[PDB]
């Protein structure tokens, strides 16, 4: 194989890809690299080539639980049914599907509506300048996923200290790593026991009672596939909805686009998580189970990929102009959910959230600006999803 390059090829500055990714794409050819933590990998960036990858059976990612997963993460990341292969993926997610279908997602609206309302009531009274990320994304999300899944929300003080360190590449040693993570599955812990003896009419509640009466999972699964959704609620959402309002606010002919034409939003969403490069680097890696060509390498069983999805959501034979923003794109054939098998389980749920708050606030602040030079707002340094710190606007 050829001499491993290091991956990340930098820091991850703002919304900015590292141009490599786009030679990578030119060159139709994986890459050898070598990652922070676990085995070696090979870098995928064609959206053709990271769709294979996410969802070809021949590419697993149970393979990676008996390995030193290539990873970008001190530790390994418990990552529950997005670390399962089938049957154990069908027999997992199966339990929440129907919750998170867009049918059962549409019924979350009116709610989800009605706080967009009371957050935006409250940045009124307050005035200018407001901290987005503080008074509005974080709330939404934040009380969206716990409302949902029965964790409290009022617990916040204590579990959103951990799950930062999820989420760390640089941001945290591993020791401190490895004792958040710890915590945080005690604390999910608690709640599973709160609701043997007190049954809860939400999404924990109906885990629980789902190992318990039916035994189709076990106990750690039901941990982890708990303490995964609030994962990706909590602040997975959180980072794309704060770097949307970013791409908005620093590119406001665009906001103003759709600020005079909210019937958008449905498309304005969609261009909004391709155009976004959320993740920061790459997803969770897979490993061959027999040889697989593409990208002009024989992978071997065995070995591992890095889907740069980020890279794929640029590729310029799947969208024209990939590299500016066109809120107003029909077809939009993205990967920033990701692709067959693992695709997103909570996507009806992100973009519901993201179409309310956005038609929201720009149809309620109509003159919104950023209170600051765009290359003034801080950014989340050394974590796994890109997000900026605070967003202070005026109006
Ligand atoms: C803007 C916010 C979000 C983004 C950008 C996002 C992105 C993604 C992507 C790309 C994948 C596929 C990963 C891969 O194959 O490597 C994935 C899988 C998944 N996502 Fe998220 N997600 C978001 C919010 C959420 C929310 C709110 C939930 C649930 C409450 C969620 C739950 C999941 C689950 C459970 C999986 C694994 C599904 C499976 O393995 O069948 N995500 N997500
Ligand atoms: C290489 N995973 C990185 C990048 C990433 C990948 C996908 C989405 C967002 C960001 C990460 O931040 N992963 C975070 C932090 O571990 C956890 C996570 C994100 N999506 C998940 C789905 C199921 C279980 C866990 C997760």
């Amino acid at each position: 194989t050829p001499a491993p390059v290091r991956y990340p090829f930098g820091e991850a500055v703002r919304l900015d890809l590292h141009p490599t990714y786009a030679e990578l794409r030119e060159r139709r050819t994986l890459l050898r690299v070598r990652v922070p933590h676990g085995d070696d990998a090979w870098l995928v960036t064609r959206h053709e080539d990271v769709r294979t990858v996410l969802t070809d059976p021949r590419f697993s990612r149970a393979a990676a639980a008996g390995r030193d997963e290539a990873r970008l993460t001190p530790l390994v990341i418990r990552t529950s049914v997005m670390g399962v292969d089938p049957p154990d993926h069908t027999r997992l997610r199966r339990l929440v599907a129907t919750a998170f279908s867009r049918r059962g997602v549409e019924h979350l609206r009116p709610g989800i509506t009605a706080l967009v309302r009371r957050l935006t009531d409250d940045m009124v009274g307050q005035g200018p300048p407001v901290d987005l990320v503080r008074s509005f994304v974080t709330p939404l999300s934040g009380l969206v996923i716990c409302d949902l899944l029965g964790v409290p929300y009022a617990d916040r003080s204590r579990f959103r200290h951990w799950l930062e360190a999820f989420f760390s590449i640089t941001a945290l040693p591993a020791d401190e790593v490895a004792v958040r993570i710890e915590a945080m599955y005690g604390y999910i812990a608690e709640l599973v026991a709160l609701r043997r003896a007190e049954p809860t009419e939400d999404l924990l509640g109906g885990l629980v009672r789902a190992r318990d009466r039916d035994g189709s999972c076990s106990e750690e699964e039901l941990v982890d596939l708990a303490n995964v959704l609030l994962l990706a609620g909590y602040h997975t959402t959180a980072s794309q909805l704060a770097s949307s309002l970013f791409v908005l606010l620093t590119q406001p002919e665009h906001a103003e686009l759709l600020r005079s034409r909210p019937e958008l939003a449905p498309r304005a969403v969609e261009e909004l998580l391709r155009y976004v490069p959320l993740i920061a680097h790459v997803t969770f890696a897979r490993y061959a189970t027999e040889d697989v060509w593409l990208g002009g390498t024989l992978v071997r069983a065995g070995e591992a990929v890095l889907p740069a999805v980020p890279s794929a959501n640029r590729d310029a034979e799947v969208f024209d102009e990939p590299d500016r923003l066109d809120l107003t794109r029909r077809h939009n054939p993205h990967l920033a959910f990701g692709h067959g098998l693992h695709h997103c389980l909570g996507a009806s749920l992100v973009r519901v959230q993201m179409e309310v708050a956005l038609t929201m606030l720009l149809g309620r602040f109509p003159d919104l600006a950023l209170a600051a030079p765009p290359d003034e707002v801080p950014w989340t340094r050394g974590m796994q999803a890109r997000s900026p710190l605070r967003l202070p606007v005026t109006w």
